[PDB]
C-alpha cells in the first residue's frame, strides 16, 4: 500500500496558488498528513479535461490511497467518477446532493453570510450588493443564499443588478465596481465572497475617488494576510482555512484506513472580523 | 501494560421527564456501539439535583479512571462545561451549546434547516396556518426548530400569531393540553409542527379524543422518528434525525480527543431525513 493523498483543484495549480486560500488549505492538509506519514500528490492539468485525466491516472495508478477535493462544484464529473469507482474521497465544501453519502468539511457559509448581512443591515444599509465567483460553486450559492434571505427577512429588496458573478481575482473586483458604481442607484454596502475581490473592489472604488468606508462599506471573506494590511484594513470573515485543511485530511485518512465508514459533515467555525471598511449609515 | 479505558456519560435526573424520553436510550446505543470498537466501557452518573450531578462529574475527573466525558444534555450558563474546561478535561457535547460553540466540540442535527424544510413541505401542501409546539424554550434545539419554521413562514409571507406557538416540556401530557388550547381559538391551523415524538403522540391522541381526522382535517409533522412514531395512529410525519449516529459520532469525537490530545473545536453534523407517513 502507498499512502499519499491526492489533491484536486478547481483549476490549474498555477491559478490556484495565486489565491491565498490554497497554500493555507494545503498547509493544514500537510500538517496532518505528517502525523500519519502520508505524502501529497497533485496533478498539473490546467484544463477541465486535463484535471479529469489527472484524477483518473491517480486512481488508475493504484498509488493514491485517497483524494481531497479542495472545492465543490455542481455536476463535478470528478465526483461522479470517484463515486462510481468507489474510491475514497473527501470534500472541502457542501456537496450539491447526497449529503448523506459524501463526507465533507465546510464552514456554515449560509449563516456566515446571514450574519454579515445582519451586520450591515444593523448599520442602516438598505442597498447591499454581492460579488462572487462562479455560480456553479456551492460556497458562492450558499453565501448568496444567506445574504439574500437576510435581506428578505428585514424586507429589503435585492435587485438582480446587485448580484455579481466573476472569477476570484482583483480584476473581478474592478469590473464589479465598474458595473455597480455605474448604475443609476448603486449600492452603499458590498459583500465580497473572497478577499481577492475585496482588495480589488477597494482599489477600484479608490481609483474612482470614493472613500471606504464613508461612501461604501465592504465586507469580504477569508482573512488573507493581504486583508490585514490593505488600506484601510478589510473587514473580512475568518473562515479558518488551515483547520478546514487539517480536518479534511484527518477525515480522509480515517475513511481510508478504517475502510468501513460513515459519512459525516464537519463544520469549522468562522469569525467576522470587523476591521476598518465599515461605517454607519443612519 | 497500563490501561483503564472508560468514558463518562453525564446523565439526566432520574426523576426528570427527560430520562424517560426515547432520545437517550437511542443516543446511548450509538455511544456504546462506537465505544465497543475501541474497547471503552461506559460509566454513568446517578444524581438527581443539579448539585449532585455536578459533584458526580467532579468525582469522575478526580478519580482519574475515566478518559473523557460526554454531556448528554445542554444547559444554559453551564457549570459543568466551565469546570471541565478549567480542568483541561476532554469532553464532547450532544446538542449545540449556547455559547463558545467555537470553543467546544459538539455533535448536532441541522435543526434550523430541518424546520425550514418541514415548513416548505407544508406550504407546498399549502397550509395557511401552521402551529408549533415545543419543549420548553431555553433549550436550543427548540429555539432553532422555532427559528427554522418562523423563517420559512416569513419568507412565505404566512403569518405567525404568537398563539400558534407553544412551549411545554416534552411530555405526552404536554401534547394533550396543547390540542385543547389550539382548537380553542376561532381559527384552527390545520397544520402542526411538534419538536418531539412524545409531544407528537399526545397531539395525535388528544385530537383522536376530540373527533378530528388526521391527515384530512389536521396535518401533523413531528421530529425524531421515535418509532413510537410508527405505532401510534396513522403513522407520521417525521423528521428522522438518526440519534444513533449522533451518539456514535459523539463517541468517535471524544475518543479522538482523549487519545490524540486534539484541541480543535469543531461541530460534527448528522444528516436528517424528512419521512412523510401522515
Ligand atoms: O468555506 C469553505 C470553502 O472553502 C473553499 O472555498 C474557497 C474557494 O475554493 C477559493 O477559490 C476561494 O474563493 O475562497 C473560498 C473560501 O471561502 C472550498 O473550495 C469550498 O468548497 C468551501 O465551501
Ligand atoms: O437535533 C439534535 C438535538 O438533540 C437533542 O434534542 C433532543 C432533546 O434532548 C430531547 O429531549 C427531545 O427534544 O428530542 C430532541 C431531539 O429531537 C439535543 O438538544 C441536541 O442533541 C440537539 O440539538
Amino acid at each position: 500500500t502507498t499512502k499519499t493523498l491526492g489533491l484536486v483543484m478547481p483549476s490549474s495549480a498555477s491559478k490556484a496558488f495565486q489565491n491565498p486560500f490554497f497554500p493555507e488549505v494545503i498547509r493544514g492538509i500537510s500538517s496532518f498528513a505528517h502525523v500519519e506519514g502520508y505524502a501529497l500528490y497533485m496533478s498539473t492539468g490546467e484544463t477541465e479535461e486535463e484535471i479529469f485525466n489527472g484524477v483518473v491516472k491517480m486512481v488508475q495508478g493504484r498509488q493514491i490511497g485517497g483524494i481531497i477535493l479542495l472545492y465543490s462544484r455542481e455536476n463535478d464529473r470528478i465526483i461522479q467518477y470517484l463515486h462510481e469507482q468507489n474510491f475514497p474521497f473527501v470534500l472541502i465544501g457542501k456537496p450539491y446532493d447526497r449529503k448523506d453519502e459524501i463526507t465533507y468539511v465546510d464552514n456554515d457559509n449560509y449563516t456566515a453570510a446571514r450574519e454579515v448581512a445582519e451586520y450591515l443591515i444593523s448599520l442602516g444599509h438598505k442597498q447591499i450588493a454581492f460579488i462572487g465567483g462562479g455560480s456553479d460553486l456551492l460556497v458562492t450559492r450558499d453565501r448568496l443564499a444567506g445574504m439574500s434571505d437576510a435581506l428578505k427577512l428585514a424586507d429589503i429588496v435585492l435587485p438582480k443588478e446587485y448580484i455579481l458573478h466573476f472569477d476570484f481575482s482583483r480584476e473581478s473586483g474592478q469590473q464589479a465596481v465598474e458595473e455597480l458604481m455605474g448604475l443609476q442607484q448603486p449600492p452603499t454596502a458590498i459583500m465580497a465572497t473572497d478577499d481577492l475581490i475585496g482588495l480589488g473592489v477597494l482599489s477600484a472604488l479608490s481609483k474612482k475617488g470614493f472613500v471606504v468606508p464613508k461612501d461604501v462599506s465592504i465586507v469580504s471573506f477569508n482573512n488573507a494576510l493581504l486583508s490585514e494590511i490593505a488600506s484601510p484594513p478589510l473587514s473580512t470573515v475568518d473562515v479558518n482555512i488551515y483547520q478546514l485543511g487539517y480536518e479534511a485530511a484527518k477525515a480522509l485518512v480515517d475513511k481510508v484506513e478504517n475502510a468501513e465508514s460513515t459519512a459525516k459533515c464537519i463544520i469549522i467555525p468562522h469569525k467576522l472580523l470587523k476591521r476598518q471598511t465599515c461605517e454607519g449609515h443612519h
